[PDB]
């Protein structure tokens, strides 16, 4: 009698399931797959407001948060010391109050099992080592059970560059020809030993569908003022809305199953979409989407595509201090009479100087910070018209944020 | 009827201290706790430095002035312009609980350390048109000892520039000149947070004039030059560590101050050494350097180095394991392989919204990689670049370090 190991259902008794190291952190579903959803959609805020600030306002952005905070699991489970400490803390698996690092694989495991198991959303996983090497088996093993990825032999070391064509097609094959080159030229050389990879995939119909004999061109107006022609769809019905504060707009499309929605963020006329960028977090999103109404309304948005890319070695490795440097960003209330925040450092310097003789040695050196005031320049736009928006795919029974980006350009 | 408040006396409780806003973060061990933490940001951010500078550069800076300046700087802060502040000076990783608390250890070190010459002045320079919050001035005063002098940035920029770079020339004994450059300061500029940090001591053993040599000196693209070499055998603390690598340490009369070089084995890169080096390996080091007869021989030599602070601080979030020397991922390969890391890994999105519905996909892939490179082109024995760190012992404090490229 033969019976398939399944994770989702049970752990097996006998196949060792043990990661190398393990550190232990600090401090109406499952209280474990939740506090994990609640982590990921930390990273998820957290990283986007880092990858928009290094991008043009005039720039889309997209991303699945979800798929980075995968993959970079997946890293983890061969991770240690200081290396498994900064992943936790970077991915916030370590926000989960208590747990030794082990334990995030099963609930991330159970997490992966209730979301893809009405409308389609698919996710693999896929270790792709060098065939001449020997990889450890528990680690092999832990990696196909809670992950799904098993290991497929490549040859890096005669053959990268056809290597990589392999990897570019499996990926290309699990997300429907829509990413067809996630791995660049010379990124894979003889010195490689092991490429990990995740892929999800998603395409659902509205559950309020949208009619063709109502999309319009209209002008649409970009984060510096020019504008574009886009087409623009159109339809009334009920709809969760909500007009919060400050004047920002949520408003909600579901799909077919109910369980995973559109959610677009829209700013006052006014004010910028960068304002409502740096306001964004975990439990402000939160509180939005909970006060949520239903009612009658119009709804109008641009019919579009847009693809994005990124080095996440590059954008990981570039959160510093950013915030005291950034005029927008910058929070200095308590320098100045009465809580005067346009202070930011514009600058700051260091000068040292070393002497060393015969006799012994002198040294001397000097920081200095320097805090200006200034300002943002009015927005371009004021008028109402059609503007950038934020946009979110997230599954709400297990509050997971699948993707989300900024649609700043929806056109031609 | 009046007794000056004062910090190095006074305990916690006897110290008001209420900054604007404060941090929740995740019995001396404090003023301990907080060198370490100085420590780890000093190797962290050296590394940093070092890497955007070219092999053949000498380098030099004072992580403490730094801290400290920044330190300053953060008594203002709030949300995450503090959080920030709290984690890249890795502030965050003393076992207390506010925000607060550590500008009087900050305070407590900085009695410990300032009372060989070795002293500290910090000043506010703030315009004199506006009103600053009385609090912010009274806890700069009281745990930095920074007063605000007023100067007329919104009307005497450039005049006002000149005055601070005076003013820290005179606490460096004229060593720091320009340290604020011009068009730094303009009719904008509200407050300008200064630390001054000076030292002299004389070596408790001595050097003789006498001795003294030129010899050849191999830089890091190999060609070489003439330089004073010193000369002189007797005790010293010193080390021949694990990979080769070499400590040695020269205290200066009274101790409590010393200078500790550190030299990788002839075919090892003082870079590869730069690149490995954290708190708890330079501990070790130190920790149990033995006592015994040796000849000591280095150079005489001085270096001026400055630079913005902005530039690297700004991208001060590296995470080991995108590097060869510092990732640890011994559980992928069998045995225990340890030079792999994560040479790159790539996102890639795709969205599509229409009438019908909207299709969304995307991928992520982390590519690891072993046996990194680094390039070594002096690979014989003779005079080459190695580390510089000014220390104090009993504080196991990092007050200046650097690396000595070429002493010619
Ligand atoms: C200067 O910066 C100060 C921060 O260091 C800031 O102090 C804060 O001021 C408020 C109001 O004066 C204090 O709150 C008081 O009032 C509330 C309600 O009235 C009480 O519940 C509090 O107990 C308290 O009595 C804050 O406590 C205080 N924060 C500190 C210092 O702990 C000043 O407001 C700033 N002043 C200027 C000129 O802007
Ligand atoms: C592959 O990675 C494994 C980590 O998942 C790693 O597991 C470790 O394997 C050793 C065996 O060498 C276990 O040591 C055992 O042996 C002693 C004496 O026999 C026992 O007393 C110990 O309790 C233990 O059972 C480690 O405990 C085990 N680590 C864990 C926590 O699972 C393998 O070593 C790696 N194998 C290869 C080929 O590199
Ligand atoms: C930054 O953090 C401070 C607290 O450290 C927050 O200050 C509170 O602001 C609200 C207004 O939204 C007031 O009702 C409270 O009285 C403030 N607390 C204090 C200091 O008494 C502030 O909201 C935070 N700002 C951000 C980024 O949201
Ligand atoms: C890394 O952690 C392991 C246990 O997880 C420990 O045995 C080893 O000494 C550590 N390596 C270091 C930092 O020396
Ligand atoms: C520096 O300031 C002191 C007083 O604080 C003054 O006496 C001294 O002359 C100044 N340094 C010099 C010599 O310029």
């Amino acid at each position: 009698h033969g019976s398939p190991v399944d994770i989702c259902t049970a752990k097996p008794r006998d196949i060792p399931m043990n990661p190398m190291c393990i550190y232990r952190s600090p401090e109406a579903t499952n209280r474990r797959v939740w506090e994990l959803s609640k982590a990921n959609s930390r990273f998820a805020t957290t990283f986007y407001q880092h990858l928009a600030d290094s991008k043009n306002d005039n720039d889309n952005i997209f991303l699945s948060p979800l798929s980075i905070s995968t993959a970079f699991a997946m890293t983890k489970l061969g991770a240690c010391n200081d290396t498994l400490q900064q992943l936790m803390e970077v991915f916030k698996f370590d926000t989960i109050s208590e747990k030794t690092s082990d334990q995030i694989h099963f609930f991330f495991a159970k997490l992966n099992c209730r979301l893809y198991r009405s409308s389609k959303l698919v996710s693999a996983n896929r270790l792709f080592g060098d065939k001449s090497l020997t990889f450890n088996e528990t680690y092999q093993d832990i990696s196909e059970l809670v992950y799904g990825a098993k290991l497929q032999p490549l040859d890096f070391k005669e053959n990268a560059e056809q290597s990589r064509a392999a990897i570019n097609k499996w990926v290309s094959n699990k997300t429907e020809g829509r990413i067809t080159d996630v791995i660049p030229s010379e990124a894979i050389n003889e010195l490689t030993v092991l490429v990990l990879v995740n892929t999800i995939y998603f395409k659902g119909l509205w559950k309020s569908k949208f009619s063709p004999e109502n999309t319009r061109k209209e002008l649409f107006y970009k984060a510096d003022g020019e504008s574009c022609s886009a087409s623009m769809m159109y339809q009334e019905g009920k709809f969760r809305y909500r007009r919060v504060a400050e004047g920002t707009q949520v408003l909600e499309l579901p799909f077919k199953g109910d369980d995973i929605t559109m959610v677009l963020i829209l700013p006052k006329p006014e004010k910028s979409l960068a304002k409502v960028e740096k306001e964004l977090t975990p439990e402000v999103l939160q509180e939005w989407l909970d006060e949520l109404e239903e009612m009658m309304l119009v709804v109008h948005m641009p019919r579009f595509r847009i693809e994005d890319g990124f080095s996440l070695k590059e954008q990981l490795q570039d959160m510093g201090l950013v915030d005291l440097f950034s005029p927008e960003k910058s929070k200095l209330p308590g320098i100045v009479a009465e809580g005067r925040d346009d202070l930011y450092v514009s600058d700051a310097f260091h000068k040292a100087f070393l002497e060393v003789n015969e006799e012994g040695s002198e040294a001397a050196a000097s920081t200095a910070v320097v805090i200006a005031g200034r300002s943002l320049n009015p927005n371009r736009v004021t008028f109402k018209a059609n503007r950038p928006f934020l946009v979110f795919i997230r599954e709400v029974p297990l509050n997971t944020i699948i993707f989300m980006g900024r649609v700043a350009n929806p056109c031609v």
